[PDB]
């Protein structure tokens, strides 16, 4: 009635997925009766989005035709960071690919009912004691059991302390947006649950994690 009954959206959302962190913090927001705020982010280095990404695209198109509220997002704000004088990527390319991104993901999806949002928004804002903060909320130990830091780690490889400061990044985002699901690829789980996590840490109700196999 205007919102199907949460049990039925239930069995809409998790067809197709491979994990849902908290089904039980899932259907305690559906029955809540509003539209949930449904976070996707995108790297923008890639030229486009493969043919992959295609069940991670139905299932936001399934979470609009719900009545829920997607927010197509990219994460421009650390791929323009360079290092202190390989370059990064120019506000122009960010654009651009973002803009070849859109012309995709809006043959399936409606562009009247899609925020599109880019993580510089907010984070260009923030004070190095923003950041220092935010760094207080995780562990090294833990940040080290993310299973490509592992293996680097394992092997002598080096890893950039910024590194560590990237998953703090996505986390936040999942804050300013006040997501209430994240979107991503089985291979995504640790930064998903970042936010979740972060979003504890900072008085705000948790969002739910789905990955989805990304072909
Ligand atoms: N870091 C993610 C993309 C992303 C960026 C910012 C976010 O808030 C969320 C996701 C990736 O490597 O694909
Ligand atoms: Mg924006």
């Amino acid at each position: 009635h205007h919102h199907l009954p949460a049990e039925e959206q239930l069995a809409l959302i998790q067809r197709g997925t491979h994990e849902i962190i908290s089904e039980e913090d899932l259907l305690k927001k559906l029955k809540e009766n509003r539209p949930l705020k449904i976070k996707a982010g995108f790297d923008p280095t890639a030229p486009d989005l493969h043919l992959g990404h295609t069940v991670l695209i139905n299932k936001l198109k399934t979470f609009q035709d719900l009545g829920h509220e997607v927010t197509f997002l990219i994460g421009d704000y650390t791929a323009m960071i360079g290092d202190p004088t390989r370059p990064p990527l120019s506000r122009e390319q960010v654009e651009a690919n973002a803009k070849t991104y859109q012309e995709q993901v809006f043959k399936i999806l409606d562009p009247n009912k899609t925020k599109v949002r880019f993580n510089s928004e907010w984070f260009n804002q923030k004070s190095a004691a923003d950041l220092i903060q935010l760094a207080s909320q995780q562990t090294v130990s833990r940040m080290l059991e993310r299973d490509d830091f592992t293996k680097r780690y394992n092997n002598h490889q080096p890893i950039a302390i910024h590194e560590f400061l990237y998953p703090l990044v996505q986390g936040y985002d999942s804050i300013a947006l006040e997501a209430d699901v994240e979107l991503g690829g089985t291979d995504q789980t640790f930064n998903l649950l970042m936010g979740r996590t972060l979003q504890s840490r900072y008085g705000q109700e948790s969002q739910v994690c789905i990955t989805v196999p990304i072909l």
